[PDB]
């Protein structure tokens, strides 16, 4: 894999690592490494690790230094889903404490599709293909 | 390929990809529309494309409202290079009208690495496999 979507979180990434690998087939936790009791970063958070979604990897860290700046719309995970049972499940799943941006159902562009920020501000758009 | 990488810009898309497309191996636009004359987005802008790098499909689009955001550094894309030569090349070519993150070179965790915001601000790191 020669490019990587990488996360960096500020506390949150093994939280959130381990609710993304639940949401689709063949998604797991591969390496994590966490910061001991000499930091940089608080202690129990990750330094680095590797998942896998649906087999594709993805990379996060939990920053050791406080930013300005969170995740925003302008780079989102667009999913394709083959089933709307599968759709109706994971939209709800990331809609949980998460905001809607565009609320999942019928549009012209698309029999079924939504856009939504999850609970850790990581923008996901779903459509059925 | 069910998570798919998705960069929204504000009418630079068409421009960014013919950008990222020449800086690795095996990297083309695949299909692009753009708005004609009545809208919603501006004339010529991407309404959507698909492009991919080294084999892995990104899409993007011209957004037709502004937003109060852009890109941020939470959500970057890392690259994998397997030569000195192709780091160099490919990190000056991002660094042209960008920002500098951490400048490329030797750290403690990598022989060779860099942190970046290009041109149109979105955030690229890039290492020495």
């Amino acid at each position: 894999q020669k490019i990587t979507t990488f996360l960096m979180f500020e506390g949150k990434a093994e939280e959130a690592m381990n609710f993304y690998t639940s949401l689709f087939d063949q998604s797991e936790i591969v390496s994590i490494s966490r910061y001991d009791e000499n930091g940089p970063g608080k202690e129990g958070t990750v330094i680095h690790a590797t998942f896998t979604l649906n087999g594709q990897e993805f990379m996060c860290i939990d920053s050791y230094v406080n930013h300005n700046f969170t995740f925003t719309p302008a780079m989102s995970l667009y999913v394709t889903c083959e089933t709307e049972e599968e759709i109706d499940t994971v939209f709800h799943k990331l809609a949980q404490d998460g905001a809607i941006l565009m609320p999942l159902g019928s549009y012209p562009f698309s029999k079924k599709f939504g856009w939504l920020n999850d609970k850790y501000g990581v923008s996901w758009q779903l459509t059925l293909a």
